[PDB]
Order: C-alpha cells, then sequence, then structure tokens
C-alpha cells in the first residue's frame, strides 16, 4: 500500500546478496519522548560485536525526536541489549540502547533505568514475565488492512485463530515477523489470530526481569520493520477501530520462583491482593497516557475488565487478573495482568509488578531506593 | 517510477547470472561540466585490473557534457582511484577518473588535480576528513518520493530516524546503497533518516587527504545508479523542497594528527579561528554556484547557520562550526564544519580546509605553489 | 452499473426530442409465469387510445414465459387498465393486460380474473386498499446498491428515513419513480428509506377493489424501467440479504365503508378475527411460493410477525395485523395486514382480504361463486 | 465519491422535467434522537398547501430513529413551518416538523416546544437571532474533499475567502446550496470559503425568534440534500481535523428591540454580564453532548475563546463575546456570541440567549414557566 | 483536473436554474495582503444595488489575509467598482472593493487609493489605458495544461495564435471567460495564443485613468473563477516556465488626450524620454517583489526588453517602449510600455504612468500632494 512496498524487492535483494565483507553493521534503536515511538540509525563496525558491552556508545538529536530542548538538544545512546539482525542476516546486529540526557541523567522515556534497578534489587527471587501483544495491521490509510473500503467486514466470530483468505489477513507479515524474531532471539513463544480481523497478538516469554522488556521492543521494532517492508503499519493503540471490534491490550503474566515452587499459589494470592489496592497506580503506570488510552479499550465489555473497577477471578477471562484454573489446580504458576494496553511500556508494566508485589510498596508515588 | 524501472528485472537477472568470462568490465566515471554531474561509460578489459595504474586512459566528447568547445572537443579521463563494481561484481571495477583538456591541461572540474597537490603538501600531517552527504529520493515527477501527490505530508516530527511504512520512504534504496558501498569499498560510516520525509543521510568516514573526495563522488555514484534501478531520483539541492521542510547539507568533519593526539583540541580551535577569517572564501568553495545555493539551505532557520554570519560553539548544533561535545571533554579529536551545501564537490571543501586551517592562507584568491 | 446504463443517455434524449407525429406507442405489459415477474412489449397505434376498452387485443409466446407448452403456445393479451407512460410521455400508454390461455381461459398466473369477480361482488362495500412496498436497489452483480464491495455498510440505525451521502442510496432512482407514477397516474402515496441501506419504501392508496392490483403492478413496473436506465435493479425478494438486515415486506391496510364510518372500529376488529382463523390460508395467498419466501423475512425478530404465530395488536408495530392507535381512538379507519411478503401478487393478497374477511368464507379452499 | 453521485444525473432530469400534475409532494423532516441528525419522509397531498397549518399530521417508528422503546415507537411529526422545495420546485414543499411521543408529550430532541414557549414570552421585545453556520465538505472516504489522499493540503492561509482551483474547494455544492435556500425560502444572509481548506460558512438572519432554529435547520437539511447529490457529506463536527487546521463554530448575533434603538448598547452590555454568569450553563447548552464537542474546537487557539474561561471584548476576534466595533461607535447593534459550536441544535442557542438575557434566570437548571 | 471540477456539473445548473427571487447576491472582491491574490465572499441583498454607492460596505478578517495583525483585525470592504456577475446572471452583481484598515486608512495593497487621487489631478488631461495580460493555464499539479507528463512539448512555433487540438490548449477557458467579461462588463478588447503552448494573452483596452485598473482585476477575478470551474488555475508569474518557454508580461498601452490629437507624437516621444529617466522607479513599480519577478521575464531574450536596460524604438518588438509604426504614420496615438510582468498591479503601473509622465516627477520616492 505503501510507495515504498511498490518498489521492486528484488532489486534490493540483489544487492543484499552482495558479499559485505569484513565490515559490520548495527542499529541502534532507541525510544521515542513520546515513549511509544521507536527510532533507529546505523553504523558501521570494523568488527562484529561479541557482546553488547562492547559496542559503541553514540549520540543523535533529541530536538528531532522531542526528547530535549534545542539548546542542548544532543542525546546519547548507550548499548543495552544486542540481538541478531533479521534484516541484514549476521554478522550484522540489532542493538537496543537506553537513552541519556546532555547531562548524562537518564532521559524521561528512559525507564529502563529505574526498571533495571528494580529488577536487581529482586534479582534473587527471580521474577519472570512474559507478556501477549496484540495488534491491528492498518494500511498508509489508516483503516485496517483488508477490511472494505468505506465499509466494515462480515460480522465478529470466524476471526479468531481462523485460516482461509477471508478469515485471516497480514499473515505473511505475521509468518515474517516471527521468523525474524526467532533469528533475532527475540523470545516469542507464539501466535494468534485475534477476534477482530486484521488483528493479530505475538506473545514474548517468559523472559526473566528486564529481558522482558527488551524482548518485547526488539519484537515491537521488529514487527514495525517488517511491516514497513510489506507496506502495511502495525498499530499498538487501545482501541485501533471505535465499536464492538475489539480493542488491542497486552496481557503480562508475572511470576516469582516462589510462585513457581510447589504450593506457591499462596504466593501468587498474596501478589493479587497487593495488585487490588495500588489499581490506580497500575492503571497509571500500564499506558503512556496515564489511562486515557487504557480507558477506551477497557470498557468492561467484550471480555475486558472495567478500567474503573479491579476484579480477580479463577480462569475467569474478563477479571483483571485471571490466574488460569490449571495454575489454581497445580497449586503453583503464575497470574495474568489483563490491564496493561497494547501501547504499555514494557518496562512500566514490569517495574510496577515488582514495585507493588515484590518490594510491597504502598502509595501513588514510586519509591526513591539508596 | 520511471519506465526503465517498470522493465521486467527477473530478465536482467538471469543475464547477469551467465558468466562472464577472462573479459572484465571497467566503468569510467568523471565530473560534469556543470561540476555536479557524473557521467559514466563502460570498456571491456582483458583482464582484471590489480591496481588503478594498469588501467588504460579513454577519452569522451568534450562537447557532450559541456566540457570544452567543438574545435577540440576530445577530452583525457586518467583513472585516478579504482572500487570494486557492485552492480555486476568481482571483477568487474567502478573507475573515478580525472578529466584533462584537449591540451593535457586539468579541465575546469577537475577540482582533484589541485586537491590532490594541497593534500600531498600536507601529508605528513595527515589531514582526515569526514562528509555526511544528505539526499532527498524524489520520484520523476521531482516531488520527493511517498509525499502525497499535489500534497504534503504531515507535520515534520515523526520522519527523523523514523521506522514504520508511514515515517521512512526510500529505505530498500538506501539499504541497497549501503551494501553497495560496502562491496565497492567506499567507506560508508553509516546511516540515517533525516527530519524531512523521504529524506536520508549517508556519511563517509574516516578517510585521509585526497581519499576523502574519491569515496564520496563514488559513493555518489553509486547511489544514482541504486537509485535508478528502482525508479526513483537521488538529489543533493541544497533545500529540496521550498518551506520549512528541512534543506540537505554535507556537513564536513575535519581532524589532522595534530589535533587528534592528547591535548589536541587547541589545534581543532586554532583551526576555527582561521576558518572564521575566511567565511566568504570558504562559503565559495563549499558549492558549486559559489553561495547561491548554499543560501538557500542556510537561512539560519531549522538548526543551520545564517549564510551570512559566521558562529563557533561546541555541542551548538546549529553554529557555523561544532566542536562536539565530547571531543572538547576529550581534549581531543574533529570538529564538524556544517557550511558546506549537499552539493558541494568533496575535492572543494576539503582543499579549502587544509588550505585555511593547514597552510594558513590569507586573502580570496588561492594560492599558487611552486 | 450495467453496460446499457453506460451507453451515453444524451443521445437516446435527442431522439426523444423528436416530434413522434400522429402515431401513438403502447406498452402491453403482461405478468409471468413465475408470477413475480412482468414482461412488456410495444406496438404502434394509429390514434391515442381515449380509453382502455378502445385498445386492439394482443397475443404473445407463451413458451418463452414460461406460461404455456409448446403444442398451443400462444397466449392472448387482454388490456385491463391503462396509465400514461411516463417513459416515452403522452399520447403514449402503458398498458396492463390480463394473459389468457390459447383456449380463451385465464392464465394461471391471471389472478386479476378471479379476483376482479370477488371485488365485483363486494362492490358495494366499496372495500378500499393501501399497500407498501418495499424493495432494495441492488447493483447488476445482485450485492445491495452502495455497500461496500464484498463487504457491510455501518451498523444498522442511521439509514431509515436518512438524508446525506452516507444515509441514503439510491434516491435518485427514487425520485425518478415517484415522478414517473404521478405522471402515469399511479397512485403512490408517498416514499421512505427503509431501516436496511439501499432499500426504500412506496405506498399506494389509498385503492379500491380491483384498482390496488392494477396499480401496483404499474407501480412495480415503473420501478424497473426507471432502475433499468440507472443500471440498477429493484428486488422484491422478502429478505434480500440474509443476517440481521431487515427483509422486505408488501404491509396491506384494508377498509370498508362499514369500518371507515364512524364506530367501525367493531367491522374493523370483526375482519381481524376473520383472519386469525384462516392464517394459514393467507400465508400462502400472500407469497408466490406458498410460505417459503414469506417465512425468510418473517422471523419474528427485526419488528416481524412470527410467519407461524397469528398476532393482533393496536399500535403494535410487531404483530401480524395492527390497527393504529389512531384508528383505535376514531373508532373508524383501516387494519395494517403485515404478513404480506414484497413480492405478493396484489390480487391475490386483496382477494384473500375480501374472502376471508367480506364474504366470511372457511376451510382451505377458495370458494367457487355461480 | 458516492456510488449514487456516479449515477446518470441526466436520467433523473429527465423525470424531475415531466410535468407531476395536481398531485403535490410534501417532505416531512424532523430531528433525529441524537438530537444532530436530521430525517426525512415524502407524502402525497392533493392540493398544494397554502400554510403550514394546513399540512396533516403524520407518524414514523422511533425506534428506528432511537427517539422510544419498542413497545410504543410511534411517534409524531406536527408540522411546524413549511418552506419551498428547492429539489422538486413549486407546488412541491419542504416541512419542519416537530416530534412527539407516543402519550402527545414533547419528544426529547423537540427542543422547538420549549424554545417556542420561550420566544413567545419575549415575543414583545422581538429578539432576533443571527447564526453563522460553518461545515467542511468531506468525501465518504471522511477525509475532506479535495485534500490530498493519504495527505495534508498546503499550509493554512491561502483558503480562507479564496478563489481559484486551488484555494476553493466544493464551491458548486456551496453554489447550489445557496440558491437552494434562496427558492426555499431559508434566509441565506450570505456566504464564505473558511481559513481551512474545504471549510465553508453559510450565514442566516436576521431571523425574529424561533424562526431562526426553523431556517437553520431547514438550511442544514438543504446543504446535505444539495451534498448527497454532488456525493459529498457536509460535516457540523466542531473539530473536523484534528490538529492546528481550524475547527467549525456556529458564531451568533443576538439583539433585541431596546438593542438595536439608539444608546442600545447599554442593553448590549447588560446582556453580556448576564452571559458571563452563565457561562457554564450556555456552553451545556450550546452543544449537543453537553461541551465535550465544543471543547475540541475552543482550545483558546487560532482565533477561538477558551472554553473554560468566558471573555467579553469590542472587535475582539477571538473573545466569546465580541460587540463589533461598528455596533459600538453606533451606541446600538447586537452582539456575537462565539461560543456555539457548528453541532449546536438553534433552539437550544437561541432558547438559552433568552432565558439568560431577557428571562433574567439565574441558575443550572431551566426555569419551569406557568 | 481538481476534484471540484470532477463533480458533476449539471447538478449545479439546475439548482441555477431555480428562480432566485427577489434577493439578490454581490461577491466582494478584494486585493491580498500579498497583492497578487484576489479573495471573495457573497452577501445577500433586498434588492438589486442600481449603483455601486447603493451596496453595503462590509468587513473581513484581515489576519487570514495577512492584510493586519491579530490584534485590530477587522479590515474594511467599500464598495469601488460595481460589475454584472456572469456567474450567477442577473441581478447578481460582482464587486470590487477597496481595502481599509481598522483604523480607516487605505490598507497596504490599497494602491487603488493613492491611484484614485492621481487620476483625479490628471483627469483634464484624460489618461487612457490598455493593457494585455498574458497567462499560462497550468493543472492542479503546476504543471502547464496539456503539456505532455513530465515532458516538455514539440518545440515552440506553431502555438502562437494556433488553432486545432496540438496547436491550442485551453480555448474553452479562454472563450468562458471571454463572454464571461463581456457580460460582466469588463472592457476585454480581444484574445490571442501565445508563443508558449497553454499560454494565452486577454487584453483590456482602453479604459480611462483609475477605470483599467479596476477592469482588469474584475477581468483577472473572472479568469480565476472560469478557471477554478474547469479545474485548471491561471497564472500569472513572469517567467512561468524557467527556460526557452516564453515569460508572461502585462504590456501597458498610454494615451493621453494631447497624443492622441493630431500631431500629438510629440507629447508620446515627451513621454517617453521621462519614462527612460525613471526607469528603476518604474521597474519597481511594475511588480509585485521589486523587480525580482519581473527580471526572470525580462532576460533580453525573446523578445524582452533586458530589466537592465531601458531602450526605445518604433515597431521594435524588443525595446522596452515601442511606438506602433501607425501611431508614427499617423503623428499621434499612444506608446506600449512592455516592461510591466503579468503579476503586476494595474493600480500601480497606471499610477507610475501618470506620475513620470503627466505630472512630471523625479527621484526615487513618489510625490505627496496636498
Ligand atoms: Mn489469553
Ligand atoms: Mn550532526
Ligand atoms: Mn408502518
Ligand atoms: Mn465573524
Ligand atoms: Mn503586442
Amino acid at each position: 500500500t505503501s510507495a515504498s512496498s511498490h518498489l521492486n524487492k528484488g532489486i534490493k535483494q540483489v544487492y543484499m546478496s552482495l558479499p559485505q565483507g569484513e565490515k559490520v553493521q548495527a542499529m541502534y534503536i532507541w525510544i521515542d519522548g513520546t515513549g511509544e515511538g521507536l527510532r533507529c540509525k546505523t553504523r558501521t563496525l570494523d568488527s562484529e560485536p561479541k557482546c553488547v558491552e562492547e559496542l559503541p556508545e553514540w549520540n543523535f538529536d533529541g530536538s528531532s525526536t522531542l526528547q530535549s530542548e534545542g539548546s542542548n538538544s544532543d542525546m546519547y545512546l548507550v548499548p543495552a541489549a544486542m540481538f541478531r539482525d533479521p534484516f541484514r542476516k549476521d554478522p550484522n546486529k540489532l542493538v537496543l540502547c537506553e537513552v541519556f540526557k546532555y547531562n548524562r541523567r537518564p532521559a524521561e522515556t528512559n525507564l529502563r533505568h529505574t526498571c533495571k534497578r528494580i529488577m536487581d534489587m529482586v534479582s534473587n527471587q527471580h521474577p519472570w514475565f512474559g507478556m501477549e501483544q496484540e495488534y491491528t495491521l492498518m494500511g498508509t490509510d489508516g483503516h485496517p488492512f483488508g477490511w472494505p473500503s468505506n465499509g466494515f467486514p462480515g460480522p465478529q466470530g470466524p476471526y479468531y485463530c481462523g485460516v482461509g483468505a477471508d478469515r485471516a489477513y497480514g499473515r505473511d507479515i505475521v509468518e515474517a515477523h516471527y521468523r525474524a524474531c526467532l533469528y533475532a532471539g527475540v523470545k516469542i513463544a507464539g501466535t494468534n489470530a485475534e477476534v477482530m480481523p486484521a488483528q493479530w497478538e505475538f506473545q514474548i516469554g517468559p523472559c526473566e526481569g528486564i529481558s522482558m522488556g527488551d524482548h518485547l521492543w526488539v519484537a515491537r521494532f521488529i514487527l514495525h520493520r517488517v511491516c514497513e517492508d510489506f507496506g502495511v503499519i502495525a498499530t499498538f493503540d487501545p482501541k485501533p477501530i471505535p465499536g464492538n471490534w475489539n480493542g488491542a491490550g497486552c496481557h503480562t503474566n508475572f511470576s516469582t520462583k516462589a510462585m513457581r515452587e510447589e504450593n506457591g499459589l499462596k504466593y501468587i494470592e498474596e501478589a493479587i491482593e497487593k495488585l487490588s489496592k495500588r489499581h490506580q497506580y497500575h492503571i497509571r503506570a500500564y499506558d503512556p497516557k496515564g489511562g486515557l488510552d487504557n480507558a477506551r479499550r477497557l470498557t468492561g465489555f467484550h471480555e475486558t475488565s472495567n478500567i474503573n473497577d479491579f476484579s480477580a477471578g479463577v480462569a475467569n477471562r474478563s477479571a483483571s487478573i485471571r490466574i488460569p484454573r490449571t495454575v489454581g489446580q497445580e497449586k503453583k504458576g503464575y497470574f495474568e495482568d489483563r490491564r496493561p494496553s497494547a501501547n504499555c511500556d514494557p518496562f512500566s508494566v514490569t517495574e510496577a509488578l515488582i514495585r507493588t508485589c515484590l518490594l510491597n510498596e504502598t502509595g501513588d508515588e514510586p519509591f526513591q531506593y539508596k
């Protein structure tokens, strides 16, 4: 649908075929001032970097990305995680970088820095996270891909986990994204079509601590890039189409070594009790705009929790926190926080799960730790 | 967008697959009478040339390229640099050739010849150059690629270092160009999307002396050829679209062994003082038309230096010469001359940096040396 | 949408402008063997016919219209009613003709002949009828006009009696049909958009006895012809689109001089009691296929009576027979039989209302009268 | 852009040419349950109605228009005003009808009934009203007409009161609407292009009392119908396009005989003082959703009053109430309330101006009068 | 080419057919802050205005037209001239209005006010003016109408005064404009195709004094409006296409009663001598930007005077001022000033011809008169 997609791709492929030689390419990817966005730039490295630590720091213009004022626009990218590059193949890498200010203080959307400190405090207990990112592939026009033009597809029902031309739209984009994630090392755990047509879900898990955020952000970047080649645009909006068509939510699974260990459902239920008390804090933490975006998806209908009221159940698809029945039967496992929106920053959601359940924080403001 | 792009490219590829045998192809590339343009022609060589010196001299009709009068139209190409050919692969080569007149005097746009002499005088001090060529991919119609037809894209902001179908236009062309440069041996140091949509930057660094000009010219040639296959046209105009959309400028980094060496920021600042004094000379040297073109980009707005007034700062994105903060902290490094336009001849810009800073020249006219 | 519609209509108009002279054209229109269809043919008459009686009888091939076997295929058209011709203007006429068999016995779909006898028996009591024919304009593809392609329009709601490009589809066809009916002398009483998009209703009445059938059939013919010029196709199917989108039903209003006269609601309610007893007979009489077609529309949902169960109420939109509240308040008026399908033959519906309510018939078979 | 627009219009015109005869058509137009919408249906009248009183009452299904529950869905249309029909010409009429419930109580969106009572109380003082309705013509896709596809038109500036193909979009629709209003008798006082491209304003006035609302509603209906024929859709949304492009607001001019009479600016300023006190009441009254819609347009930028703060000035384009300088110089005249949104119900805005300024009401609830 | 042009025009025509009744429409047209532009708005007048004096003054927002600051944005339109309306026919009028500031001082682009005073001083001598406005019809894309796409038409030569599909482009627009001017009362004196393809010339003559400016401005407005209906855009740029294709210039003929009277060529030549002395003043007065625009057209090639050097000849097409040979033979007549650009404000050009030749002014600044 995009002009770029229309460009002959065979041509680009023959250039990709050419041996690149000793020089290696690293894409430096960083979160935007908006906080939902991702930006990227490429540098040439003389030799393949064995580890993320080896990769050099780089700088970018903050004013263009809306992360700083003109007077000291420069911002610094510090490599945080390194993944293989699906797009260019090995030795090329994709680097996720924390953004730092001109004065070397973590940037406003560098939520990894605070989250990383929080994960380190609770590293002994091995908190693990899984997330279930939901997205709709929408053409350049902004209307979902494959929907009739100036129209709506047939009644909702056949599209969930659908097969066939009519049932599923953008499977190729999904297939490419999934393989690209495997090649990159992003821990994709599976994919499924979603109830809304043209809407899919990709789940990353089980990552441990800060890794969850890194993997999801890289997965999202991979999705956007794969989508760009096809010409479609992935959207993480909580309610992509207004109406009865389903909204997109990123349901975070959370477990700790104690919960996973036998008779750990006591821990699962203790965590849930803490979550209920800080529900306002969680809703704000879980989406970039503080809950306006999350509220659109969370209408209390279409199997979504109401955003006003916290709820917990076992095998209750709708309630804000659902313990799977199997986890309950096993008396050990994980619970699924279903409040986070699709546009949620993973670092915030993980950090808030740790802060509320493991660090036992109380009150609206996040704690400051020595 | 071009008719040629519409031709089936698979067909051409099957011919490229055919083994070419012992014979080797050399593209002889030379600068136009206009001085911004590049022209090219191909010859068959019995065996692969090991070195540029081996390559034979060739001649071309100057009247067609607007480099000489009809009476003695013939001009001579002398191979100057040799690169591997990305388009046809090895053993084929791309040759950049100095243009000489019928009377064997360097041609008017053979600025390499004078520059090479200047580089040789200062070879002991190892001046190194980096440049940051900016360009906009524009369709055959002349309107930037991917912009709405008879329209303008959404407000400036999301496109800088952007990812996704909406944010970036012509990434495939950029990817192909970058790989082609690596294969050719052009020293590409990285690439980034630019603030304007459909505008990108490719940086060649760090080359030493005359090499900088050769690499950039070959890089530009590679870009034009890659663009031709896709059907888009790269433009190096200083202000490709008139209005608030950003102009394209080639910011030249300059260093010398002394500046690079510890406590070399004294040298960096001495060079800057000299640059300020010859600002008129630099502006004229830095663009083909003497500053009319450069002035359009350099309005003193959109983070560009005013073309009337020289300015210098540390980490001052806008000022004509910016020392990176990191270079200042290290007390050694390079400074970034930001006055040169995208259409600048690299040989002129390098030569003028040497002449002003290293040779300590004074006055409007360039010096004549024994 | 049809190829014929694409033909330049200005050209046809200049021929229509030409004076036709003394000769007059009469379109002879007759019901098909199927009974839902209408067919037509044109003859030239030396002078304008003042009355229907003057018009000459004509014959047609029954085998082509599926009304008789090959051995005695000829069938005879006897002019029954005459209307002015909207399409060609005066003096040209549209003639509705009863179809008679080769042996001069009324044809199987010549339901007017039996109905006319029934109306004549009850002529003293002046039964009047009103009908509300509903139809959907559907392109040559068979999908309703203006609906997205391979898609469905927005949720039902805004389209009923709608104004604006989005709300109403085929208003021009409706406007032309309405004016054509006025010119022809069809007693069109009004028009409204219907709940389903692209679906409209036209009301004919108040008519008297056999006239109701004649007017409706001519109105339908006019609609089909007007639609043909636009290229759309009108459909009288009971359930044009399968699903929650509304079906098309022709609700017959019925009154008699006694009911209309003050304190005539006793008569209205006596008629309704008789209607309830012969509900099976009515359902069969009211549609061509005996109730299979009617059943699709009459699901007992979307404000339609269930086809299995008779119901009567006052101002009960859904019940099979509704007395308007105003009629009830006035203690005189008409009741609305809502069981007849859009594809109903009017002659059958009127005849069955007379037979059940006025002639007080009992039993499945229609009575035979001396 | 709509499928209906693509249908040949010449054909419809030849049917319109046919003489319609004695029978006359009346379009009964009524406000929707939403309150922004308008719906319409047509009936045939034996003779032209000389006055609105002559026109018969009619009924419609409230459930389809979302004005009543299914049990007593019927609602009643009582003719309120009569206008000539531009679409079908004389003798045909357009009728604006108040909507009444099944129990004969004014419907929820029958705001004319309460307003009419209020106007009658103040009839002695002759309040006159003038409203500037603003609207954007937007294609079936929902993007404004003539804007580049998936794009934005050139910077705002040239389009206000513009001439030429580039400057003005949908002038034909505007021209047709204006003439149609004149023919109908709607008191159009002028038209101008608006700052946003594809956005126009049609001003109605000076009408007196209840007439103001009737004329505006009929004008809006005429606009929607004219737009439907062209295929475009008029929108009265307060902020049709989100961003710096201008929103659409219906600025109202209020005067009374006293204000108009010499040295009446004291009255103009007394009214303004009262308006300031009931600003919350006015904002709620002035738009259907209570101020959410109005707030989007009223950002306090682009020459619009902030919706949070009341402001008054003389010749202050931006302030909520502006007295024209000429009115101030004359010491007599009208003031312009600029708070009402484009989607405002006129009956509400007029009624609230009377209630606050003339009836001197105090408090959130509207008064109940014997 | 414009979307608006694609809208069915037959529909608009049927609305135009409707009788408009007693009310009359007046388009108030005024010059933009840029000074090349024209803007327009419509008002309803109860009765046809017999004279321009009768027409009411109106006001508009200066900030939108870039004529004043926000604090006192209001500007006032005072009707100056009245013409019949070709677009809506009689009684509707087109009004050209002088623009006045909030403080009632003539606006910056209200050059008529100063010019009118100058004409009045010399009214006794009856200066007459003729002008020859040249324009190119260019599609919405900005490339001249009928030129090949991304291409150039055949060599210049056949297009001047051409006939046939290949030779002339936009004759229909020209024909409509010419008739519209006749109907309006604009004094069109003729039309011819121009050397460049798609370029035409319309000449308004001979008007006296201030009338010349009024007629030309109204003619230009009529052209823009006629062009808008067709979808093309007229351009008055001095050099519409860069290259050898001809530029558009408005050659002003000037005469006075004395020059016209026998043996008046002495006066014609005295005026020319004065013109030569104030050549700098004339070049600045003759175009909006002070000569940058005029210089592009006036290259001293393609039969245009060089803008640097004044020249005068008899029957010398190229020289800045040409006396026609016939005028010279007659020893009486007019001379043709060929320096003014197509985008010239007529009021400025006339005023400067009067000031230099008739008022015998000397020096760069225009004189101030009691
Ligand atoms: Mn799940
Ligand atoms: Mn930089
Ligand atoms: Mn009904
Ligand atoms: Mn205003
Ligand atoms: Mn001439």
